[PDB]
């Protein structure tokens, strides 16, 4: 909508209070006109009909329970969007400050969030499983990426490249909730998942068989679930990219780390400039070798810690 940039103020999910970036025409509404040509949060009022109302307030504070999850929606998209373009100088998820839509409240009792080709759409959860799925930054993040991996690598989302496609997901969702600084971990979804469950996450990064996920590529899952196990075999790169950063032995492979900035500039490099629709874990290997080796040289350690990495989770 036209109108004029302001600053409200409301609560997330978790009761934290944030200042959120609103346009004033009339009413206040979540739309965010500082990054890029904006970010839109829409109320879908708990049916399936997308994007559903572009979010309307009255006053510009936003403390009912309703407003919850739009408010992390629309703040935690905004720290993602400063993320790529601060950390990777990119600018939205098509590299030309393409609008990042969200919408909130979608379904009922709704234990999921997805890209859906065109904006981001987060379910409540049922209270049980989930509390609403943008309270957790790296769940966010995690879908924002998609839409990078969509302009860009263009993973088909199954098999071995939808693997990947979910751990590039996992790896950038990590790596904002490290840029925003509050609470980090290598789990996913923690902040969101079972709220009657102390100390559970939906995936591990650090150890993915916490979760059942394989964090071997001789435990990779073959069969026709979740996609052919998008989000289960992901565990065989996230594992590979936590040793990258963080170091490791693991099944008696040693990997030194080099940290989280170097991670995520291999894995950015990567995704942008090698990966294919149809990229396997073995091209994932090279992509990320060859992208450690332009960035630091053959016969670095970043190149070396990248193929201990991937020898650690049996991807040759
Ligand atoms: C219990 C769940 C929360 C676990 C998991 N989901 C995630 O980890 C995050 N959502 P996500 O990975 O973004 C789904 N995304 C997904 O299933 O994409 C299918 C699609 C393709 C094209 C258009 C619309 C949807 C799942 O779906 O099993
Ligand atoms: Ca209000
Ligand atoms: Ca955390
Ligand atoms: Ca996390
Ligand atoms: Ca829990
Ligand atoms: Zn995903």
């Amino acid at each position: 909508i036209t109108g004029t940039s302001t600053v409200g103020v409301g609560r997330g999910v978790l009761g934290d209070q944030k200042n959120i970036n609103t346009t004033y025409s009339t009413y206040y509404y979540l739309q965010d006109n500082t990054r890029g040509n904006g970010i839109f949060t829409y109320d879908a009022k708990y049916r399936t009909t997308l994007p559903g109302s572009l979010w309307a307030d009255a006053d510009n504070q936003f403390f009912a329970s309703y407003d919850a999850p739009a408010v992390d929606a629309h703040y935690y998209a905004g720290v993602t969007y400063d993320y790529y373009k601060n950390v990777h100088n990119r600018l939205s998820y098509d590299g030309n400050n393409a609008a990042i839509r969200s919408s909130v409240h979608y379904s009922q009792g709704y234990n999921n969030a997805f890209w859906n080709g065109s904006q981001m759409v987060y379910g409540d959860g049922d209270g049980q499983t989930f509390i609403p799925l943008s309270g957790g930054i790296d769940v966010v993040a995690h879908e924002l990426t998609h839409a990078v991996t969509d302009y860009t690598a263009g993973l088909i989302y199954q098999n071995e490249s939808g693997a990947i496609n979910e751990a590039i997901s996992d790896i950038f969702g990590t790596l904002v909730e490290f840029y925003a600084n509050k609470n980090p971990d290598w789990e996913i979804g923690e902040d969101v998942y079972t709220p009657g469950i102390s100390g559970d996450s939906l995936r591990s990064m650090s150890d993915p068989a916490k979760y059942g996920d394989p964090d071997h590529y001789s435990k990779r899952y073959t069969g026709t679930q979740d996609n052919g196990g998008v989000h289960i075999n992901s565990g065989i790169i996230n594992k590979a990219a936590y040793l990258i950063s963080q170091g490791g032995t693991h099944y008696g492979v040693s990997v030194v780390g080099i940290g989280r900035d170097k991670l995520g500039k291999i894995f950015y490099r990567a995704l942008t400039q090698y990966l294919t629709p149809t990229s396997n874990f073995s091209q994932l290997r090279a992509a990320a070798v060859q992208s450690a080796t332009d960035l630091y040289g053959s016969t670095s350690q970043e190149v070396a810690s990248v193929k201990q990495a991937f020898d650690a989770v049996g991807v040759k």
